[PDB]
């Protein structure tokens, strides 16, 4: 298909500095939906304000996570039903955290406005499209975590 190698092409240049771009999609994730701050409760305290989150090493390892998640996304992306148990269980764990179906758009977004800032002019509507068909794929498999 057209649409997986979009998906390689882009990634590699991501995938480069993953924390770097991950930190993109976390600063703007907290800009949209300020309200999944607290849901980061390492030592049982909450972070006050979306900079102290970038402080701490637990938070930054969560991000090096999320890429990992993705960077298996894309090497399966011609196949991702071998990820579909891995990926509900993952859903299953953030709904236990307290992860509501609804902010998975607001991180699909995120990922998108870290794509575009990126890539720049390489970010082409099909571009778009392809990640947005990826990231669907993603959370369709997560989302069965709230089993439904
Ligand atoms: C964006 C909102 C999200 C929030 C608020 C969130 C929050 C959390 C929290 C609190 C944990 C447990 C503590 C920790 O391991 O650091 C966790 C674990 C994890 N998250 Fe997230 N997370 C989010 C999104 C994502 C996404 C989109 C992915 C992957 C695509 C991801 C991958 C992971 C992984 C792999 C773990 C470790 C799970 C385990 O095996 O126990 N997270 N997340």
């Amino acid at each position: 298909r057209p649409e997986s190698e979009l998906i390689r092409q882009s990634w590699r240049v991501v995938s480069r500095s993953p924390l770097e771009h991950g930190t993109v999609l976390f600063a703007r994730l907290f800009a949209l939906e300020p309200s999944l701050l607290p849901l980061f409760q390492y030592n049982g305290r909450q972070f006050s304000s979306p900079e102290d989150s970038l402080s701490s090493p637990e938070f930054l390892d969560h991000i090096r996570k999320v890429m990992l998640v993705i960077d298996a996304a894309v090497t399966n992306v011609e196949d991702l039903s071998s990820l579909e148990e891995y990926l509900t269980s993952l859903g299953r764990k953030h709904r236990a955290v307290g992860f509501r179906l609804s902010s998975f758009s607001t991180v699909g977004e995120s990922l998108l406005y870290m794509l575009e800032k990126s890539l720049g002019p390489d970010f082409t509507p099909a571009t778009r499209t392809a990640w947005s068909r990826l990231y669907g794929a993603v959370v369709q498999a997560m989302s069965r975590g709230w089993d439904g």
